[PDB]
């Protein structure tokens, strides 16, 4: 049916429904760091959540990327993103400017993936 | 196949495909009210649409929340959101700042849910 | 399983999983043009991608529309959008203000569709 993982009153980090994995929005850990390091931390977090969900980063379907300042940080975010996935397995992607819930958060990813 | 409900030339409020429910973006009713009351009105609207789609608020998979001013209204929106769903059934969630189509609209939700 | 089309290191334009089509974010071609012409170009691009994915514009499930300036361009975007699809087949829709990766880009669409 529906499986939920890492749940509190506000959200589940992982929701799995009929083979599709929906992740809560993910942000980085170090609030003093630039967009490159925050993006690395986001991608590490996503990998951990995909492990728990029962899939892996070659089965990502669609990612929406929110940047606090797209003019400042698009290129730095891309420099990390473009190295993340094996060639041939990149998902659909969309990248837009939207402030996150704290001013030090420079990047947030919303991920949809697939179970094997 | 695909079922559509509450359809005009621009959008359907409800689209159901192979067990997944996609709702049009939902906003509140009272444009003079604060983010808490607008969020309550949004959640009521979502519940009505889920009723029509054939599911309920314990089967929500992923919600993206847009706030006109995330610094001003994140906490007020959360105060309503956090009370909405039974413990254990919260969906994936992402919350970002994006202006809605009228300046008095403080919050808009995009919902993906599942049929039983 | 998962089919990917028009793939580079950063993204696939088309990802198909278990009957659901996820498109990469689409923008227009003419950066000097207004939101109406850019929206037309976006919709043409979407139609080409849906052709490749094996579906068509009457099987769109959900679209999120990002506008650089929602106050300026909501109405112009709508004037094109509202004419696009046969009556009765409109998807779920959400429209918000989010800057795209270049200042001349006025509109970007993220599309989820269904295979027949």
């Amino acid at each position: 049916s529906i499986q939920r993982q890492l749940t509190n009153e506000r959200m589940s980090q992982v929701v799995v429904h009929n083979g599709t994995v929906y992740l809560a929005g993910q942000v980085g850990d170090d609030m003093t760091a630039g967009v490159e390091q925050q993006t690395r931390e986001v991608l590490n977090s996503i990998e951990r959540l995909l492990d728990l969900a029962g899939t892996d980063k070659t089965r990502i379907l669609s990612v929406t990327i929110y940047l606090k300042d797209i003019d400042a940080d698009f290129a730095g975010m891309n420099s990390v993103w473009d190295k993340w996935l094996p060639k041939g397995f990149a998902p659909a992607r969309a990248t837009v400017e939207a402030k996150l819930c704290e001013p030090q958060i420079l990047v947030e990813l919303s991920v949809i993936a697939a179970l094997p």
